[PDB]
């Protein structure tokens, strides 16, 4: 196919091992509770006490359980009444809360440079099978911000001094999303000769989710987002599609790509980097208003693949970014899906959480390793805005 | 011509009035002594008195002069009409108070940084109202540049959603700093190219605004060199303008700039010259008096090659061109110029821009190309060069149609 741009060769890196969802609770509940006595002045045994039985109870109540997710990386919760031992300043840079002192924790200078040593070897991971640079590489993230940034560093660290790197920053969980749109760009622009050609553009997603853990706030949504992100970083390249075939690969062909914002919500998803970390706040209003919109949504993209909703919805996958726990049943439930076209993203949500903008590439990830080639997918990810992204692919 | 997209409309907004170089020097100066007591519990008024001098001859030595900056807009610098002479600052009128992030009476680090990020969005969402005010129809593509402040939703997100305007793609062009204008343009070029494709239905006007506000990011409690360098050099800069597809441009009548190439790429060994972190009371930032030296021993092969990639040929062909150059600082285009053997008529404009307006970070290309646009001869070529954090260097060949 000419004017076309293809999906491929998906690499996440783990950095640390995921943690088992009871355990996270447990010890974030505890620190929620040590911080909020700290914060208040509690300073005796049957203050903790009480305070404790508080937290642990609200926890219960709203946090994301072992039976939604079964475990998280979290590179910043600790390595396995809890007492927490000091690290090697061989790594105090892991440690980024504080139980004892400060419940606010490291503050946002000590996190952003945390930030760049991790995602930095991160990258240098994500990249160790990489043999020759691409021609771009966009750096998405909505979790650290430096400039120049750690995929700016690594690119000149490898001297690839030919390779554009673009920051596709600050989209949130939907991240995946702008990043392809750019990457399909670029094809695009090297084909109207705006630049010399171009045969491949890498994507590195580095979300670190909990270097912005706040456990000084007792806030419900505070609780649920404590307890419902995790961390991801994961590199895939686009391709065209030509090159893709000279190189005997299997893809993810894109027909079609679309977002834009919804009505009467922004205010209903924010995430603002403070004087600490990036501070969130969430509605629970969130999942009526994708349900309300992703029908539309969801037609008008396969109608700018040239496909019709009633006629080809069946034989479609749904890959659909697990924003919260019921987030895939919801949009599942407003588009009349079975459980077979929703089941890669239930699945990746039910193995890592919700790992922000690295999510979607991990559900990309596993359609491409198990579908049938001609499997057709349509992609759905929201964010702030709120925003509506999609996307449809083929496998090829 | 087809598969050709087009730069136009070039609108800047003011915000504030902006202030003669000279009493930003002084104020500045006075600031950085007053912060500096501060964090030291100096409270001995001959102990101030000295501080005060010392701050003032490295002012002398390395601030950016009046003659090099004539006058700045800092919408967070107070209002002329305020200052009070040591000299006192009157309190700002009460919707004015998210003006204020300095702090010279009791913590000398001023406002955190979610106080700055929360009066960015409203100065910025007034910034972008203006703006847009003259817009007839919602642009296919809105995309948002800026490196002075991070938000989700962002105020372009909000700007669009108050506008009913929700057909319309945003893009956050973030933390690509003083070039920011290169990958901004660059998306928009492949948009239109993706629509062209056919990978979403044709479009026909991209819009890119910028906001910088890099005087929001005020840090008197640094007084190591380079600090006093930036707090003098950088300003701020609001501009939007549209990228067309060339025959939706010629159908509307409009002049423009039409983009032949486009290159970018990182420069070796660099990158500890120039960095900007967010911290927990603004975005911090470093620079070192390398980076001209680093430019100019790179700019040439890059300039080069830019040519090359527009069907040019730099040796050939330099003497018919314009070169919008960025002025990071004030050395920066002299050193290009030289090095490009360029002569002044072929570089006036960004000298003139940085001149009457300082370094407005990413917002500083937009205006120049705004000069160009308006004055240059139809058929003329300009080779933009722009450099930021990497070190990057970012580069554009345009034409006036
Ligand atoms: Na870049
Ligand atoms: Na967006």
């Amino acid at each position: 196919h000419p004017n076309s741009a293809v999906l491929a060769d998906f690499i996440p890196v783990q950095l640390a091992k995921p943690v088992p969802q009871r355990i996270t609770l447990e010890l974030t509940a505890y620190g929620f509770a040590r911080a909020h006595c700290l914060s208040n002045g509690i300073t005796d045994e049957e203050g903790f006490v009480q305070v404790y039985k508080t937290v642990k109870e609200k926890f219960d109540k709203y946090a994301v359980s072992p039976a939604q997710i079964k475990q998280r990386q979290l590179v910043y919760f600790p390595k396995l009444n809890f007492d927490i031992a000091d690290p090697e300043p061989d790594q105090a840079h892991l440690r980024l809360f504080d139980i004892k002192k400060d419940p606010r924790g490291a503050d946002l200078k000590t996190r952003h440079e945390s930030y760049a040593k991790v995602v930095g070897k991160g990258l240098e991971q994500m990249f160790e099978g990489t043999l020759e640079a691409p021609d771009d590489l966009i750096h998405v993230t909505c979790s650290g911000y430096l400039a120049p940034s750690p995929a700016e560093r690594m690119v000149a660290d490898r001297g690839w001094f030919e390779t554009t790197v673009t920051h596709s920053y600050n989209m949130g969980c939907y991240g995946a999303f702008p990043a392809i749109k750019m990457a399909h760009g670029m094809l695009a622009s090297a084909q109207w000769g705006a630049t010399p050609p171009k045969t491949r553009v890498d994507i590195a997603h580095t979300e670190l989710m909990s270097a912005h853990n706040n456990i000084a706030e007792s806030r419900v949504d505070n609780i649920i987002s404590a307890t419902l992100f995790s961390d991801g970083l994961i590199k895939y390249s686009v391709y065209p599609e030509d090159e893709l075939r000279r190189q005997g690969l299997r893809g993810l062909r894109i027909l079609a790509m679309s977002e834009h914002l919804l009505p009467d919500s922004a205010d209903t998803m924010t995430w603002v980097p403070g004087s600490h970390q990036f501070v969130m706040t969430l509605s629970p209003l969130v999942p009526a208003i994708i349900k309300r919109h992703v029908r539309a949504f969801a037609v008008d993209l396969l109608r700018r693949a040239g496909m019709d909703f009633e006629r080809d919805k069946d034989a479609l996958s749904f890959a659909i970014h697990p924003g919260g726990p019921k987030i895939v049943d919801h949009v599942q439930e407003e588009l009349g899906l079975a459980e077979d076209q929703v089941a890669i993203s239930k699945s990746v949500f039910l193995e890592n959480g919700n790992m922000s903008s690295s999510t979607i590439p991990h559900i990309l990830k596993a359609y491409l390793e198990e579908a049938t080639v001609g499997t057709r997918i349509a992609c759905l990810g929201f964010g702030p805005g709120l925003t509506a992204a999609g996307l449809v692919l083929e496998k090829i």
